[PDB]
């Protein structure tokens, strides 16, 4: 049993599929054990959140999108949900993610890709700490 | 324009159907203004939530069932968001519910009737300073 | 409490939409008792099953639809399943069946309607001992 | 044995919603005759379509809604077509469009409400000869 | 043209999954040519249809699972349906099972699986005189 | 940004998937920019648009199946629209697509495949100079 954290993106408002990802995830059956509505995140906790890539050429456009409306962070829970949820999520990149996935299905861009969910246990032990402290 | 609270109950939670009720206030167009995930509601909190029925015989039957797993709570923003979130739940009585509201495709019971929303603009302001004071 | 009698009729096999019909009623909890697939009725049991209708202009041409193709027939059973299934069912005629029941958003016909349902308590009793004897 | 004509509106294309609309006619069952894109109308077919409306406060507005972006515009065939697709539709006004129609599931707004459909056989054979002359 | 045989499990009466799984098979065009329903299967046939696995140190453990709640038989009829339903349901292991299959998407245990599918020709032939001797 | 032509086959009218196809083109966020419904499209411009098959033992029978029922061509555009769609649409032989792309979900047959994608650039404007010169 182990504990992941999920971000439903901006984009997902913006095009109303907030009920569909969260839905993917349901009937996998994961159980939510946290979760908060955020209106706007705080640029801080976006920036830790994605603190490996500070230096890398797209982390102020990253930022910049994930500030840009509002999102759910979630902490789901289930045998192995860390691999299992990366895997219904899909590649980042659109060329990759394969259909059936979330991106493969949803996504059409690198940036605007609309899921995070951890990719290690203990990624996912500091994400949860910034979002449930 | 209006404001309205809705409970997503425990029944839907057991039920796996939490993305499913969320998905069709989405689909609406209704925008997500707080929203708060309970693992257990306080006893207290429903039975304040419910004061309006402390006298009716399913009060404390009502109150078990919504302390017996998670809530969450949302509020919801649209013009005349109220009665149209009370048109899309459909009657509490399922001889009643009709095809095509939530109660009426998928609750088969009175109690356990997966979704709560404010009756009126007066108790939505109460319920919302209950549910996010 | 209740047991009704459902036939999936065999305009659901050519359109592909058993499963659909049957999701509707899975999603509002009610229970399977007994199932029977038929690659075909057999004629006279058609005809015991519409007997009250042996007059009506149309009982040869439904009994013909009817044979036409294959019927699963379904034994439910929930408090008040008799008419809350038949409220799912929606009417039998297509200026009139209910957006938001099966008829209603899957039928356009008043003989190729897709599903039967008991209409009461009394022809149940009859219709369960003609499929299930 | 009737014909409509249906218009996918240009909030249906902002929205995603086009497969979601016309799913649910073709699910009913109506055959497309004749269908049309149009990346954007020109006004004065808008106003001929609505030249009932001419004098209505809204007319203008409504007109400028129309050109905003794409239309879809589709001869539907079937018995009764016209008042039947009328009610899989759903009213107008979203205070009264009932859940399981289109509009009441998916529209929230007296304008911008995903789709027209022809209100009559007289109406019916004039937009016909708007849309496809 | 091949028949393969199919089993509906517990879990899928408990998730109330039955006609989402049926559905999947459906779409992709197969035909069912044989259905029962057992509201609990005889220990006796889970045993012989599991027999290569009666040596295992899971195989009480499943047998215990698989007459846990009701279960449906079905025989699919299609070119080449064992081997595509079996790509349909997806690997035994959920670390391994791929989004858009059944497993992949709905199941998250390597016991409690949702869906039976025959293996091979021989191994259908076998499991079809089982269920439907 | 790329422009790619797609068609929906007569199978997907006769099977009514027609909204089903374009809702997964649809939700993976690529947009119409031209679209054209033909009841029956002439035999000579099917021959052209599989020019590249013209001496295939296949191409006659194919022929005549795309002209046995209707089609709609679509010009869909999007940041690599080509490849994307190739990806959502699957494998031609029903042995190999996989399940979460359309033809692995929906078809069953190497002919009757649902959905033409082009297969690249050039493809793509030869394909959209045939259904839109
Ligand atoms: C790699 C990459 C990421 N991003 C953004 C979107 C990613 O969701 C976010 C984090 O990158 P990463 O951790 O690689 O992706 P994932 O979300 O799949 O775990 O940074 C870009 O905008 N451009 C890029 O090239
Ligand atoms: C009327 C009624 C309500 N209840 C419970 C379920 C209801 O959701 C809750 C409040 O009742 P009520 O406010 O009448 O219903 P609604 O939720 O449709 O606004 O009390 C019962 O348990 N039994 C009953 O007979
Ligand atoms: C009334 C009517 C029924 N039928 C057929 C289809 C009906 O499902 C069947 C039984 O009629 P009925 O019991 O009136 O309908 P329901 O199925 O809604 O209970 O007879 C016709 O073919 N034509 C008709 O005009
Ligand atoms: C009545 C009304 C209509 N309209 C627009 C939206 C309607 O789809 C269009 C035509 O009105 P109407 O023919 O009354 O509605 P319907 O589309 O249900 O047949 O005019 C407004 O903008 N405001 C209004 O108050
Ligand atoms: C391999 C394996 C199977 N099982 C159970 C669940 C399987 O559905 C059943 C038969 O195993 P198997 O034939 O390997 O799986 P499949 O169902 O994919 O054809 O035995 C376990 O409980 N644990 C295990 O490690
Ligand atoms: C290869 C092949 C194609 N066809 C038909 C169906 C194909 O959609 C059409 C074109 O072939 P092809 O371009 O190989 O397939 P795709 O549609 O995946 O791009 O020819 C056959 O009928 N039999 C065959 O063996
Ligand atoms: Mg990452
Ligand atoms: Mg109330
Ligand atoms: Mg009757
Ligand atoms: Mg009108
Ligand atoms: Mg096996
Ligand atoms: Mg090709």
């Amino acid at each position: 049993l182990q504990r992941t954290l999920v971000l439903i993106k901006p984009d997902a408002f913006e095009r109303s599929l907030v009920a569909e990802i969260m839905g993917r995830i349901e009937k996998k059956n994961f159980k939510i054990v946290s979760m908060k509505f955020w209106s706007k995140a705080p640029r801080n906790l976006i920036e830790q959140h994605y603190k490996e890539h500070s230096e890398q050429s797209y982390f102020n456009d990253n930022c910049d999108f994930m500030v840009s409306g509002p999102i759910i962070s979630i902490v789901y829970e289930g045998t192995d949900a860390i691999s299992k949820i990366r895997r219904l999520q899909g590649n980042t990149n659109p060329l990759a993610s394969a259909p059936g996935t979330i991106r493969g299905d949803l996504a059409n861009d690198i940036r605007e890709n609309l899921i995070h969910a951890s990719d290690s246990e203990d990624s996912a032990v500091d994400e949860i700490s910034i979002w449930f402290p």
